[PDB]
């Protein structure tokens, strides 16, 4: 019952995560690795079998395995791209919090009536980093659509590349914050550049 | 110069082999991580810039490295199939040579004038025992066109799928060997079917 995908799945918002994901790409491999031999073991004794039979039969039989395999193998292909694609979104949310706590303080600082430009800098480069934590994380999912199989791939990496467009806007939409209080600007600047 | 796909590719029948792969994937990827966040923060300081400019000209930016950061991303992609794609061969290669030694073997056994029985399975095992090592890489190979692209990924399935069907019946046609020495047959046929 507890299917190595069902539990992962079952499972979420875990702080172990990693090892969750590590245990279940671990026993879905594993899983797989038997079915598959099942299958080619049971092939061969359909070939034995078979062999004192016409090129019909004998044929037939091969065109029996040949797709029973590529049936499997598929299926696998799927639920192993199920694991990949949860786990990504997981992580996602995690960075994204991230993303959320640093810019609630980047925003406190930013607020303090005596603008300390030390303090803004400090809370700052908490965000702009959460930022780009995400920023590369993105890719790594953009890349990690690597099983391509229908449109779904295209369809996945035009929501992968959109949002990334998103976290690009977003920084520099919380960027142009510092506008509105014209003096930390200064202090703060030339330093800014440089992290960029 | 020496691309680590080009070394690779230009470093073959390695013993070592498996250390070629792994280093060049993990020298690879490295690599690749360099120029991956050489154009993302190049693409901030564009956009930092063209802020203060039109949307066609902030909107016309952002479709440049959009399509920078998939240009690369996918040559990534192919690199990397590049690699596995070789060295998936060059295993097979291996693969190969031990499905041979162990055949002409075990056809050296099935022709001694005072058929030991005993030695013909002993021989055997070592064939089919490689011949299943085959059966099982072969799989590695077709589950590994995951980064499905054109119909290069449908061609190579194709192509995957036919010398899986090869290897059963030049396995079956090895076994066939045994009706011509109908003798050795029955002391080693029960035990045969045993393996299976």
């Amino acid at each position: 019952t507890p299917d190595a995908v069902d539990k992962y799945l079952e499972t979420p918002g875990d702080e172990n995560e990693h090892a969750h994901f590590q245990k279940a790409k671990e026993r879905l491999e594993a899983k797989h690795r038997e079915r598959m031999s099942q299958v080619m073991r049971e092939w061969e004794e359909a070939e034995r079998q078979a062999k004192n039979l016409p090129k019909a039969d004998k044929k037939a039989v091969i065109q029996h395995f040949q797709e029973k395999v590529e049936s499997l193998e598929q299926e696998a292909a799927n639920e192993r791209q199920q694991l990949v694609e949860t786990h990504m979104a997981r992580v996602e949310a995690m960075l994204n919090d991230r993303r959320r706590l640093a810019l609630e303080n980047y925003i406190t600082a930013l607020q303090a009536v005596p603008p300390r430009p030390r303090h803004v800098f400090n809370m700052l480069k908490k965000y702009v980093r959460a930022e780009q934590k995400d920023r590369q994380h993105t890719l790594k999912h953009f890349e990690h659509v690597r099983m391509v199989d229908p449109k779904k791939a295209a369809q996945i990496r035009s929501q992968v590349m959109t949002h990334l467009r998103v976290i690009y806007e977003r920084m520099n939409q919380s960027l142009s914050l510092l506008y509105n209080v014209p003096a930390v600007a200064e202090e703060i600047q030339d330093e800014v550049d440089e992290l960029l």
